[PDB]
């Protein structure tokens, strides 16, 4: 495996991250995923107190236990509806306060490495998250702090408050793939001048960067993009990848970039998908990536 | 149920606040008061230390066991006589630290949403008090700070060295009603501007604005605003509510509220309250209210 | 009993102090004259880790056990030799630590309200200290903090720094009586401008100033002093006074005096000393005291 | 045994310090060791989390355990790789708060009294470090902390960070003996400036300062400098001194040295090499040891 800073910070991440958003897949199968995900050498695990409503956190929890804690990367959130009510969703000092300890519980640890706000809350000042940040770092109970789907001014001033409070601010978590680079344009600039690093989510566009569909529903409606996407096949083999590699390894070829998120719940995938890890591409391959895409490319 | 933001924080409180002030109802009449409260979706629940002597605390306490901890917002007070001697009371360090733990365990929680400055205390430096907020937020023993019967000047200086310290100062508890509009002058305007939402008492003035009294002393000896406020009843009918539930709507068109504080040992009367959460009263309806009260209004 | 704020503090102090320094006299005399203080209506007791090395303490955590916490103010020290080797005294962040834990478990307290450190250590910069309070303070092991025999301009940097760090810097101890008036000098006034009472020791200079010796070495050996105080003792019988009371009432006439302490192992001198609280002296009077003992008093 | 200020601090510190660096010696002479160490006055103790990985620490608990605490200063450190991965070495939040607990189970101790950052590590940006030590001295488990192997701009950076965190940075430890100066130049210095004092190891450079070598490889494959070594042998014993006390007085006449580090599983040398505290040595020597080392001497 091969690992990169997680922004300006002392945390290292593998370049690939293991992601178990959940149903109806048998724990069984969830467990030696991530088992598989551990054996490719991945060191760093995606997942968030909504996913499959807790079972997310408890099956990580559950495949990670005996694993050295220096050797584990753990990233989970808040933000999304847990419980009932306004109180029981956003990022509020209470929703929060009454998250994280759940969250410690079924991952069964002591610290949090990486907790991400998912989704920017606009009735919670900053102010009131960055302090009860503060408070939980303090407390020794999270030691990184992460965002998903805000808005860029929102993540300068969250960076501020946090350098003034003593609040690492390192992680964004952005939809990022060969075919939606929509964060290109302000979010990975912005994020490298503020010393912050994605971890990107949707780098297969769940199974459509894969090659695997021949001529979601986005694209998967759209013949014109998945035959452009066969024809990343050759220009994959040529490097001696596959397209679902080829996929992975274009997303850590941004600088920008600390982590990519595997899903998968098949061993050989989560094998062949962890070792697009340290491959460079070739400048030559990235100029006939964006030919054969063409306008199929969101920017 | 309907909820507003308390002040400029990511807490949301039920519009319709229950208050167990205590005497002698026997303990079952105010625990099936609480759970009329819950079954008609109240949130917010307002108590103090000094409260039928930590009576009303440990009622509240185990008529809430047992709801989930983020579907309630419990808010609890200091500042009152509940020991002996001049440390028994006030706003000092030793008061506030000596106090916390007791309200604590009476409520049977880890944390106290909304913890009260039971009225100022001019022997305690602001500095002190705030500070031991602080210490307190840090713990995680309290989320939000709050005030009652405070110089609006003193809200001010508060809310400033809340603001440095990280203490989210962001509750007011006046006397408001269709009778009584002191904090409409400069309280309300003050905390507005503060970012302080109002929780509000004597929203029915103790029953004499539920229009039950024909031809509390102080308007109780007046013959002249007890007619007047049978005159409003038309006006609540003519509207679909009851005159209790046009006092209650009245308070909340002011924007400055957060919620009404209802007292009640009555089943019925606390789901009748309750129905008052959300509704807008017409322009037309404000103005014929302003004519019927005439000089009986205090400003 | 009367009482006066420590400092500009919310902390109130009985004007009479009950202090323990300790030897031979018997745990239950000293048990039973710590119960005449309580009788009498004394909430504030002084001791030391130093006094009778440890004994102190641990024979006032006894004879307090049971009195509700928030009826006492205790007082404790820090600084003086209680180990072995150049860490065990001072005033290091190592020696702090390493005091605090034991002052509260021969106390049998979960907060000391007063901890005064005990002479100025030159060797600890004050930023080292009051750091250390600092997290004292936010562990809620000690509430406000006290100095003893430091040089005005330690007092002043001290103040200054715990302003900043929001550790309540509230009591000097000065030695101060009818014969020992140095603290008028500079102490004193200085103190007050920094929101600093005094809690004042040998206000009866070793029994010098009950009129009881006719003709603490310093004094006995002049029998010039000693015949000067027996003429007070007309002066404080047409007060309905002991000469003992009056001392203690004079040093009580000082406004930037918060309290006098009292040594005593006799139930009947502490219950007939603490009577001195309240006392106001005339103008007349406090004329013919500095009359009666010229040059003898010490400025 | 001599005791010195470790920097601008009121942590006293023995001018002669016992590390216990660790490999095949049976842990009863270890033990043995650290117990001739404790008989020659020695309080003071450097180790490593790394040394005999985790074998030091343990061994150190074991046989300090009984000493009181205020009579030890325990230094122990955190930087060099103790675990798997990029995340088991280094400064980082992550490493720092997973090293710390072990060290403290170990050395069987509440805090660490002195916590060195073993080797600067550029990934981690200082803020992040120095508010992760501020967490620490905040929950009470380390008190103050020290550098090792350092570039002095990095030593300058780390100490005003601290100074605004409240975190004392007051010790370094470069490598200074007879023969090894390269520290005076600019290290030194600059640490005095800061209030940082040395603990100095290598002293007697591993044996070729005892003149035990007659004719560590460095000068061991030089019988130039083994000469010149032989040659003190006439000025120690002039001063009644062996020349390893000779070369342990040397280093202690530097004013910006705090303490010097022995070595030793003999308790013979221990007690000896301890004798080296508090000896002045003359001007006039101090000329001749120069002229003898002459240009084998590193500055
Ligand atoms: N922060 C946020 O807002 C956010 C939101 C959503 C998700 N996430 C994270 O990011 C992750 C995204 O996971 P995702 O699965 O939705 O998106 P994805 O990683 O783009 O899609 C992976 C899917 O593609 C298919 N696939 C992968 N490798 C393959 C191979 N070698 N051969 C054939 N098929 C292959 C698999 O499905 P088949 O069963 O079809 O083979 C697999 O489940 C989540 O686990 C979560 O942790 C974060
Ligand atoms: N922060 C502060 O300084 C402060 C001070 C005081 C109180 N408070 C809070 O505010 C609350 C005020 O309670 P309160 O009862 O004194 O004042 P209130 O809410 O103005 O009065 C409620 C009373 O009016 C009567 N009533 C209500 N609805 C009715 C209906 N539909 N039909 C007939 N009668 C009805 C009931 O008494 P009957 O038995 O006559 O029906 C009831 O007890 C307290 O519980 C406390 O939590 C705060
Ligand atoms: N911060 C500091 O540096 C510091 C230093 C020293 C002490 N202190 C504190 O201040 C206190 C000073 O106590 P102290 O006893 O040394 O000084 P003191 O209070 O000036 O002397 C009291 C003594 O005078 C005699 N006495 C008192 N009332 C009497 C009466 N009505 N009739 C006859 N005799 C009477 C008693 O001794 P007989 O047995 O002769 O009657 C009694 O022990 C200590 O307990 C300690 O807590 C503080
Ligand atoms: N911060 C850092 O980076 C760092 C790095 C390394 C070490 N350190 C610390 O500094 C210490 C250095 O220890 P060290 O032993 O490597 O270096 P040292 O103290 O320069 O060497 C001591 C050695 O010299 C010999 N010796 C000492 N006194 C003697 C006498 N009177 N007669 C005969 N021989 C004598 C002994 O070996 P024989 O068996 O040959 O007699 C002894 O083991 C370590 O324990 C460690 O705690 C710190």
């Amino acid at each position: 495996m091969e690992f990169r800073s997680l922004g300006r910070s002392g945390l290292s991440v593998s370049e690939i991250v293991y992601g178990n958003l959940l149903d109806d897949t048998p724990d069984e199968v969830v467990l030696s995923s991530i088992r598989a995900a551990l054996d490719a050498g991945v060191t760093t695990f995606d997942t968030a107190d909504v996913y499959g409503m807790f079972r997310s956190e408890s099956l990580l929890g559950r495949a990670l236990a005996g694993t050295p804690r220096e050797e584990l990367v753990l990233c989970t959130k808040v933000g999304m509806p847990t419980g009932f009510g306004p109180n029981g969703r956003g990022l509020s000092r209470k929703h929060v306060m009454e998250s994280v300890d759940g969250s410690l519980r079924r991952l069964r640890v002591d610290h949090i490495d990486v907790y991400t706000a998912h989704r920017y809350d606009p009735a919670t000042p900053l102010e009131e998250l960055m302090w009860t940040f503060s408070d939980l770092v303090r407390a020794g109970k999270i030691l990184y702090v992460g965002m998903s789907e805000w808005p860029v001014e929102r993540i300068a001033e969250a960076a501020g408050i946090g350098a003034r409070l003593g609040v690492p601010v390192i992680c964004h978590m952005p939809r990022y793939s060969m075919l939606w680079r929509a964060p290109e344009a302000e979010v990975i600039p912005a994020c490298r001048d503020l010393g912050i690093g994605q971890i990107c989510y949707f780098t297969l566009e769940q199974g459509v960067l894969t090659g695997k569909y021949a001529p979601m529903r986005r694209w998967l409606d759209d013949d014109k993009v998945l035959g452009r996407v066969e024809r990343l096949r050759p220009l994959a083999e040529e490097a001696g990848l596959t397209t679902a590699q080829l996929a992975l390894a274009w997303v850590l070829q941004n600088p920008g970039v600390s982590g990519a998120v595997i899903g998968s719940f098949n061993a050989e995938q989560v094998l062949a998908n962890a070792e697009s890890a340290g491959v460079r591409l070739e400048t030559d391959l990235l100029v006939r990536i964006d030919e054969v895409l063409g306008d199929s490319v969101v920017h």
